[PDB]
């Protein structure tokens, strides 16, 4: 078996003023879908970007699953064309349920997949395709290249809701981001079939999620407003343990398959949607979402931050500190290379990077007195932006230091934050060096110009 389905998700229908920003269209819904923690776009009638694709030329390295609920899979970064793919993923949904590809219902296919995932004595493997976007596989959105484009995929190629131009938006925050940060700037790409799943999950730093199907069957949502976050923890916690150990890496993370009902029995709120071709589904910050997909289908997917995110991306660092989850990025060096282009950012940007630049400045000037209290006296300047990741981790909390951290000359390129001076050795603090990137004095101009830039 018995599957009672979730309450339906908000559905959106903008018109075509309203769809102009996505930005400004997202801010709108926000008090509504943020309650949900997913909802869907209906974009209007006569967007309909173009897709084009050569099935024979597209290849991918398919990635196996087993569908057993509260089993632990990883969360990750033989060879199929998408004909082939396309072939073994039709033919597998039509015989597993003895009908036509098309004929199976969509309440038929979860009801199915919710029992299937809950039998010990079944041992479906299904397979999917999940990747960023490459030469073997590209953006099914327009994109420019040095190959004569169509005026329909001109049309498209600015678009704001073309999911390759909303990362290096105006009103996106990590736009002017520096540092490699692959999975978090780039769109991915998910080739479906027929119960192919993902695992509950909230997107790293807690940012936004914007999904289109292209084409194809499609896509079974369960979504959890943000406030529900560590209601949500706390139940899959005392039903898979195993889940919740330390990891070694941001590439060990363990997610799993979990029953809405489960969650709804234990009063976490729980919406659902299925997302057919052509529709959206946004992801509001911190929002646990899973699902299957009904069929062979295709879908593209990014993240992207907006100002209202700022505070509960500072919010996240301080949660990772205490999990000891590794960073994607530095989000004081992010608000810190926004501050140097203070001139060249959006008045509204400047003013919401002011008042969290006034919060670092603040909780690092508190930090700073503490350890010159416990008696670290030397520092030196450092740029720590220069450091590959891996060399800028506290050995403690794992977090990405920017802004400060702690020195030993007995143990060569090892850091702590401020926030775990005593973890690094033995030594007496005063054999310790404070490094920083920037002194009290450098940082109060840079916020007096996103001031200037605010004001103006
Ligand atoms: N990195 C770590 C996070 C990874 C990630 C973040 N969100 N996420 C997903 N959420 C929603 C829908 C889908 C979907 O349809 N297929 C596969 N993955 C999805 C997958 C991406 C790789
Ligand atoms: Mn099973
Ligand atoms: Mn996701
Ligand atoms: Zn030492
Ligand atoms: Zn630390």
């Amino acid at each position: 078996s018995m599957f009672l389905p979730p309450p339906e998700c908000p559905v959106f229908e903008p018109s075509w003023e309203e769809f102009a920003d996505p930005f400004a269209f997202i801010h709108k819904i926000r008090p509504i879908a943020e309650q949900t923690g997913i909802c869907k776009v209906r974009p209007p009638p006569d967007w309909q970007p173009p897709f084009a694709c050569d099935v024979d030329k597209l290849h991918f390295t398919p990635r196996i699953q087993r569908l057993n609920e509260l089993e632990a899979q990883t969360r990750v970064k033989r060879d199929y064309t998408l004909r082939t793919f396309g072939e073994m993923a039709d033919a597998f949904k039509s015989d597993y349920f003895n009908m036509p590809v098309h004929m199976v219902p969509t309440e038929l296919v979860e009801k199915e997949f919710w029992r299937l995932v809950s039998t010990i004595e079944e041992d479906v493997t299904v397979e999917y395709g999940a990747d960023i976007a490459s030469k073997e596989f590209g953006s099914g959105f327009p994109v420019r290249d040095g190959i004569k484009l169509s005026p329909e995929e001109e049309e498209y190629l600015d678009s704001g809701w073309n999911l390759n131009n909303m990362p290096v938006m105006e009103q996106s925050v990590l736009a002017h981001i520096t540092a490699d940060i692959c999975g978090m700037k780039l769109p991915w790409l998910y080739v479906g079939m027929c119960f192919s799943s993902f695992c509950w999950h909230i997107e790293d730093h807690w940012s936004y999620s914007i999904n289109y199907l292209h084409w194809g069957e499609p896509k079974t949502w369960y979504g959890v407003p943000g406030y529900a976050a560590e209601q949500l923890e706390n139940v899959m916690k005392k039903l898979a343990p195993e889940l919740f150990v330390s990891q070694p890496d941001l590439l060990h993370q363990l997610v799993t398959i979990m029953n809405p009902n489960t969650l709804m029995t234990h009063e976490v709120p729980v919406y659902r949607t299925n997302q057919c071709a052509g529709e959206f589904v946004i992801t509001f910050p911190r929002a646990y979402h899973s699902g299957f997909n009904q069929g062979f289908n295709f879908a593209e997917a990014v993240n992207f931050c907006t100002v209202d995110w700022l505070p509960l991306g500072r919010q996240c660092v301080e949660h990772y500190r205490l999990l000891h989850r590794y960073c994607v990025f530095s989000h004081d060096e992010m608000i810190c290379k926004m501050a140097s282009k203070a001139d060249v950012l959006d008045v509204v940007v400047a003013s919401t990077v002011q008042k969290d630049m006034a919060i670092m400045i603040e909780d690092e000037k508190a930090l700073r007195e503490t350890v010159r209290k416990l008696g670290v006296i030397d520092s030196e300047r450092m740029d720590f932006e220069l450091l590959p990741d891996d060399e800028r981790q506290c050995v403690k909390c794992k977090t990405t230091c920017f802004m400060s951290a702690i020195s030993c000359s007995c143990k060569p390129g090892l850091l702590v934050c401020l926030h775990h001076v005593k973890e690094l050795c033995s030594c007496p603090p005063y054999k310790y060096k404070l490094r920083y990137r920037y002194t009290l004095d450098d940082l109060y101009p840079m916020m007096n110009a996103l001031k200037l830039r605010a004001e103006s």
